[PDB]
C-alpha cells in the first residue's frame, strides 16, 4: 500500500498517540525557542510538525526550504495552544524522521497564505497564468476545482436517475459558413479539406432525439472563434441536454429541480422553487434587461400615460416615459453620473427630481407637480426618494433606465447577496429583412402560427433563458419537429433551398424520418462555477484557461511549427 | 407534468386494466379482420397497439405508416395469444385516441428486427453511418450507448469515492504520444497553430505538481495517424494520475476499479488480482506484449536441443521456438501459417506431425534423433502438428506467437470470457528491426528503473523503464508508467532519446521549469474506453460503441466533413492551399 497514513490536513485530536506517515510541500519554516516547526501541506490542508533537538530530523529540518517536498514521520500531540484557523489546529506532530524528495527553487508569488487562512495580494494573472501550475497550489483554486468535481458528479447522479444517457458527440465535424467563425482543422490527406470544431452540440443532440433516446446530456466542450472580450474563452463548456416529449413546463421544471440538487450537493446552499419566471416583454418593463438582477427591487414604472397633457414637451411627445425611485437623495454628481450611464445606452438624458414631504424639489419637479397623487401612487415613492426618468422609444427608454438601475444599485450600497434565478421566457421568434435569435430550428408559439407571415415580429418562440443575479447562465428551447413547419420558416426567413441544404442538408433529411416533439437546454458550466464562488472571471474556474487575449502562457501556444509538419498538410503562410 | 404515463416497452401484466399513454415509433403495422394492430416502439421496447373500427383513433390508425411518431390512449389488455419472445408479449393497448406527431418516409434499411428480439441483417456500414441517426434506433446501437453511459459514470461512482479530482484540460494547446498533431490555425496571426492535445499526458503531471494528489478525467485524444487497424482520428479515454505512489499502487487502484466497472455495467465478477506477466516473460511465453490468456499453447524454446543438430538453420539460431497444435493440420493449413509467419519477418515455418512411435512429414527426419527431451519439452501427443521458427530471440517469438493466434481461429478454439492481465517491466527503449534505431516504447517522461540509472549512459539497452500495459483478451486497453520529478533526470532521459537543450527548451521547457518547483513523485494511466467497450459488447470495431463516429479514412458521411471551405474564410486565415 501507500507509505502515508494520512492526509497531512486530516489529522484531528482523534489521532493523538497515532505514528503517523506523511507527504506534502514545506509551505513555511519558523524557528522558536530553539524548536522547528514546519507546517506541512496537501490538499486536504496545513499541519504542523514539530522538530526538536535530540530528534533525529533536527539537521534536515534545519535546512528545508519552502515548497521542497518532504515525506514526515511522527507522533500525533496535543498542541499546548490550538490555532483555530487551521482544521488541524489541536494538534502537531513530533518528527522522529525527515526525508527529503525534492527540492524546490523559490516561487516568483506565494501560495502559503491561503492554507493558514490569512489573505492573499492579488499577483500578476499574466503571471499566474504562467505559472499556473504553481497558481494552483492555492487553496483558493483547488476549492474551485473541488466544487466543479461536486457540480459535475452531482449533475451525474440526478440525471442518471431521472433516466437521462450521456452522449459523446463530435469534436471534428462539418465547417458550415453559417453565422459565428469556426475553428477549422487541416484534414492532411487531402489538402484543402478542413474538419471544424463544434459551436455546440445542437445538431447532434437533436438528431440523438431521433434517434429515439428519449433523453440525453453531455459535458460539452464548444468553441467559437469570435470576440474574445468580455470574458470569453476560445472554447468553453455547456452542461448540454435534450428531452423528447415536452413541453416548455417540463423543461423548465427538471432544470429547476437539477439546479436544486447541485446547490444542495455541491453549495450546501437550499434554493427555494419553482424559480420566478418572467416574459421577456415583463423582464423588459420592469427591469430594462432581459437577464434582470432580483437581488435588488428598484423595479421600472412606466409613467408616460402621465403626461400626456403636461406641458413639459419631451414627456408628452415621447412613446414611453419610465421612472426610477432611489431610496436616497443622490447629490448632483451622482446624478450626472446616472445620466451619463443613461446618454451611454442612447437615451437622450436622465429627467430627475427630488420627492418632498408636500411635493418635489429639483430637476422637472414643476412638471410632476399636477400629476403628483398619480405619480406617487405609480412609482410607490416616499418623501426623501430621489425619481429619475428616462424618455423616448420603448426599448431605449426600458434599456437606459435599467442599466441605470443597476449602476444606482452600486451607488446607494444596496447588499446583494445569495443566489436569485429567474427564467425568461416568451422571447420572440425573430428581429428586423427578418432574423432569428439563437439559431433558426426554435419552434413558434402553437398559438402564434398564423402570425409567421401576417405579423411576423410579435410571434413568440418556445424559447427560455435561465439568469442568475443578473447573468445569463442557460439557454434553450423546444424544437421544430414538423419538416413542413422548418420549411415555412425558411420562407419566412429567406432562405433558399440551396442555403438550406449546404448549411443544414443532413439534419433536415433527418426531419423527414420522423422526429418526436423534443426541446431542451445548454447551461454556462464554467458562467455558473465562477457565479457559485465569487469568481470575478470564468478563469478562475478553469484549470489551464486562455488569457484575456486568447493566449496561453504557460505552454507558449499558439506557436509556429516547423515548415516541414505544415508542407506535409499541402498548406503555405501567404 | 408528461402526457406519457409509460414508457412503451415497459408494461406488463401487472398494469391489465390500466389506462395509458404512450409516445412512440411504428416499429411495424399489420392489418387483420378490420383490426389495426401497431407495434408501438420507444426505448424500453415493444407494445402492441389495437385500432378497433368502431374506435375514435381508428380514422387516425389508418394514415400510420412505418416509423410514423405517434401518441396513444387506452387500455391495458390481455392479449388472446401472448407472444413469448416481446417483455410486453402478455398484454396490449386497447386505442381509444390515437394523435400522428410526426410523418416519416421509408428508411433506407430497417431498423424493427432487434426490437422483436430477431436478427438483424447485415447493411452497409458506410450506409449506417450516412444515416447515423438511425442506425442508433436498433436495439444492439442503444445497448451499446447506454452501457458506455453506465461504464462512465461507475468510474464516476469508484474514483470519487477514491478521492480522484475530475479536471477537464484544454483542447487549444501546445503542439507528445507517437503519432502527428492535429493543428488549428490561429486566425489572428497567421503561421501561428494552437494542436489538440494526442493525450493530457503533461497536464495531469502539472495537476501533481500543483498539489491535487489525484486526478481523473473522461478525455477525448486527437491523434492524426494512417487510421489502418480500426484507427479513428479522436478516441476517448480513461486518464488518471496520481501523487506518491510506486507501480503496484497504480496496479491496484486500476484492478479494483476494473472489478467495480464489469460488475456494476455488466454484472460480471473478476476474480482479483489480474494476472501479470514481465515483458520479457511475455514475449517468451506468448510471442507477444498483449498476450491472449483465452488458451494456451503456450511457446517453448527448444534451442539448446539443436547445438549438435547437422540442421544448420537450427544450429545457428540464436532461437528455436516450437508450440504443439493438438491436430494433424493440413498442407494448404501449414502454407498458411507459414505465411503469417514469413509475413511477420521470420525466415520460415517447420513442420511435422506425431505419430504414435516416431514422425512423419516436413522436417520429421531433423526432429527424429532427438526426440526423448522434445516430447518433454513439448508435451506433445500423437495426431498433433509441431511448427518451429528460427532466428533472433524477438523475430523467433513474435512469428510464432502470431502463428499461434492464428491457429486458434484455424483450429474453431471456444475463447470465452474476459481474461485481463499486466504486463509490466517493460524495456526503456525498443529496438527498430527496420529503422535499426532505438525508440522509446512508452512517451519519455515514464522513469527508468531507479537501480538502473547507473546503466542509462554505461549501457541504455539493460535499463527497465517502471512502465505497464494492461491488456484484455490479447487486446491493449491500457497504458502507464510511474513518471520522472527530477528535473535533471529528465533532461537526461531527454539527451538518451536524442533531444538536445535546443529541442528540450522548445517543445517542454515549460514542463522542465515546472520540475524545478517541487515536483511529487506521481504516477498514472489511461485506458482506451472505446476499445474496452468494444471489447465487453464483443464488437468488431470502436465504431459500433461510439455514437458518430468517422469511417475507415476518417470522413464523416453524414455531415459531409471534411469539405472545402470558402476562399475567403481561407484568406482571413492567412494561409494557402500548396498547389501540386
Ligand atoms: C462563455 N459562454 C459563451 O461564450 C457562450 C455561451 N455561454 C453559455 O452557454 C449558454 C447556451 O449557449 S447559447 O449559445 O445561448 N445556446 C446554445 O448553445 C444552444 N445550442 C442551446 C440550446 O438551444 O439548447 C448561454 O446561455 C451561456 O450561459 C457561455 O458560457
Ligand atoms: C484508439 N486508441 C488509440 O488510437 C491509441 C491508444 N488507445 C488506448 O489508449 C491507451 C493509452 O494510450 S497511450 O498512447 O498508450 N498512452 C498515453 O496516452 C499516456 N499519456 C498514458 C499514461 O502514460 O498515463 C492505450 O493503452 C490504448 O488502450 C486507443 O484506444
Amino acid at each position: 500500500g501507500m507509505r502515508r497514513t494520512h492526509y497531512a490536513g486530516s489529522l484531528r485530536e482523534t489521532h493523538v498517540g497515532e505514528e503517523v506517515v506523511l507527504e506534502g510541500w514545506v509551505n513555511r519554516r519558523r524557528d522558536l525557542g530553539g524548536l522547528i516547526f514546519l507546517d506541512l501541506r496537501d490538499r486536504e490542508g496545513l499541519v504542523q510538525l514539530v522538530a526538536h533537538p535530540a530528534s533525529p530530523a533536527y539537521a534536515t529540518a534545519e535546512r528545508v526550504r519552502p515548497e521542497w517536498v518532504v515525506r514526515a514521520k511522527g507522533l500525533v500531540r496535543l498542541r499546548p495552544e490550538p490555532n483555530p484557523r487551521l482544521a488541524t489546529g489541536r494538534v502537531e506532530v513530533e518528527l522522529s524522521a525527515l526525508e527529503v524528495l525534492a527540492e524546490a527553487k523559490t516561487p516568483p508569488f506565494p501560495v502559503d497564505a491561503g492554507w493558514r487562512g490569512e489573505e492573499e495580494k492579488e499577483a500578476s494573472e499574466e503571471l499566474r497564468l504562467k505559472y499556473r501550475y504553481l497558481d494552483l497550489r492555492r487553496r483558493r483554486m483547488q476549492e474551485n476545482l473541488r466544487l466543479r468535481h461536486r457540480v459535475i458528479k452531482a449533475i451525474w447522479d440526478f440525471l442518471d436517475r431521472e433516466g437521462f444517457v450521456q452522449v459523446e458527440t463530435p469534436f471534428l465535424t462539418k465547417s458550415t459558413p453559417e453565422g459565428a467563425r469556426d475553428f477549422l482543422v487541416p484534414y492532411r490527406h487531402e489538402p484543402g479539406l478542413f474538419y471544424a470544431l463544434p459551436q455546440s452540440p445542437q445538431l447532434f443532440k437533436q438528431m440523438l432525439m431521433v434517434a429515439g433516446l428519449d433523453r440525453y446530456f453531455q459535458i460539452a466542450r464548444c468553441f467559437r472563434d469570435e470576440d474574445l472580450r468580455a470574458d470569453r474563452q476560445p472554447d468553453f463548456t455547456q452542461l448540454d441536454l435534450e428531452m423528447s416529449f415536452v413541453e416548455v413546463e417540463d423543461v423548465l421544471e427538471l432544470n429547476e429541480r437539477l439546479m436544486a440538487h447541485v446547490f444542495r450537493e455541491a453549495l450546501g446552499v437550499e434554493l427555494p422553487l419553482p424559480f420566478p419566471r418572467l416574459s421577456y416583454e415583463e423582464a423588459m418593463e420592469r427591469y430594462g434587461s432581459d437577464k434582470p438582477d432580483l437581488r435588488f427591487g428598484l423595479e421600472l414604472k412606466e409613467v408616460g400615460p402621465l403626461f400626456r397633457q403636461s406641458g413639459f414637451r419631451v414627456f408628452q411627445e415621447a412613446e414611453s416615459v419610465k421612472a426610477l425611485a432611489l431610496p436616497k437623495a443622490l447629490s448632483r454628481k451622482e446624478v450626472a453620473e446616472l445620466e451619463e450611464v443613461a446618454k451611454r445606452h442612447k437615451a437622450q438624458g436622465l429627467a430627475w427630481a427630488r420627492v418632498e414631504e408636500g411635493g418635489f424639489s429639483g430637476g422637472v419637479a414643476k412638471f410632476l407637480e399636477p400629476v403628483r397623487e398619480a405619480l406617487l401612487q405609480a412609482t410607490e415613492a416616499r418623501p426623501g426618494d430621489t425619481l429619475l426618468f428616462v424618455a423616448g422609444p420603448r426599448k431605449v427608454a426600458a434599456t437606459a433606465l435599467g442599466a441605470v438601475r443597476l449602476r444606482a444599485a452600486d451607488l446607494l450600497g444596496l447588499k446583494r447577496e445569495g443566489f436569485r434565478f429567474l427564467w425568461v421566457v416568451d422571447f420572440p421568434l425573430l428581429e428586423w429583412a427578418w432574423t432569428y435569435m439563437h439559431h433558426p430550428f426554435t419552434s413558434p408559439h402553437p398559438e402564434d402560427l398564423p402570425l409567421l407571415e401576417k405579423d411576423p415580429g410579435r410571434v413568440r418562440a418556445l424559447a427560455y433563458d435561465l439568469v442568475l443575479n443578473g447573468v445569463e447562465v442557460g439557454g434553450g428551447s423546444i424544437r421544430i419537429h414538423d419538416p413542413r413547419l422548418q420549411a415555412r420558416v425558411f420562407r419566412l426567413l429567406g432562405i433558399g433551398e440551396e442555403e438550406q441544404r449546404e448549411k443544414f442538408g443532413f439534419f433536415l433529411e433527418a426531419l423527414e424520418y420522423g422526429a418526436p416533439p423534443h426541446g431542451g437546454i445548454a447551461w454556462g458550466l464554467d458562467r455558473l462555477l465562477a457565479l457559485m464562488t465569487g469568481s470575478p472571471s470564468i478563469r478562475e474556474v478553469i484549470a489551464f484557461p486562455k488569457n484575456k487575449e486568447g493566449k496561453d502562457p504557460l505552454t507558449g501556444a499558439p506557436s509556429p511549427v516547423p515548415e516541414e509538419q505544415l508542407r506535409e498538410l499541402g498548406l503555405m503562410v501567404v
